């Protein structure tokens, strides 16, 4: 069953607005200067990434404790996720996505362990299994 | 082929900590949603990927109906209102679903329902989650 459910209004694409129908995410968007736009604005590569970066985040924390052997505080997790749009070679478009992932005060091997655990809870990993290969690279801090 | 656009996103401390972008464009705070036990007070996952979606979408319609030739149309004739929920899956993990709801001015139902089905090859988070979430659209023209 649905734990939690939440609707966005997109009007006119990558040149218009957002809106979550509760009012808390209201933004404009822009086409970026690589693509010819002015770039003052966010974008759904942006979107997409920072959605990823957080939920990961956040179910490394998870899997670093019930592991229970290390104490860990939220702001000891840091994901940067790369997000890249390529053209697919069949008219159309895939994403690409890199996550560098640090976190503070475990060993190397064990934050490398429970990024693989990760990898198989986080609900954006499993959704894009099979389409896009994601690259991981972690860091200890 | 090679990467057209790229961009980077930091993410500190999971659904109650921050986002923000390499460029600074980006910047937001994230709380758990009151049904998860928190505030509400923020952003969230879910709501970020359901706007990159319900955008990079109504884009790609956008993209469609003009390559198709037919139809005279300007950007905000194309509407995306998506639906993200979270689910529980296996064994206590948790799975995404997506519902689009796609409304298109000024142009045919059957027209506007091919179009919809032509994007769904187009837009990158469509051809990111096949196979993995099972995405439902319902189309409207108005
Ligand atoms: O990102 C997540 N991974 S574990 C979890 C549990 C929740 F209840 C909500 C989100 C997440
Ligand atoms: O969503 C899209 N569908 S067509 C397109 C072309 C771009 F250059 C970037 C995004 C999209």
């Amino acid at each position: 069953s649905t734990l939690y459910s939440t609707q966005v209004k997109a009007v006119g694409g990558r040149s218009g607005t957002i809106r979550s129908e509760d009012g808390i995410l209201e933004l404009k968007l822009a086409l970026p200067k690589e693509l010819g736009g002015k770039g003052d604005a966010t974008n759904p590569e942006q979107l997409f990434a920072a959605g990823y970066a957080a939920c990961f985040g956040n179910a490394v924390i998870h899997v670093t404790r019930s592991n229970k052997e290390y104490k860990i505080r939220d702001n000891d997790v840091e994901v940067l996720s790369t997000v890249g749009i390529v053209a697919n070679g069949n008219g159309g478009f895939a994403l690409t996505v890199h996550l560098d992932v640090t976190l503070s005060g475990i060993s190397q091997a064990d934050a490398e362990k429970i990024v693989e655990q990760t990898h198989q809870v986080c609900p954006y990993s499993n959704a894009i299994r099979g389409n896009i290969q994601v690259s991981t690279t972690v860091y200890t801090k």
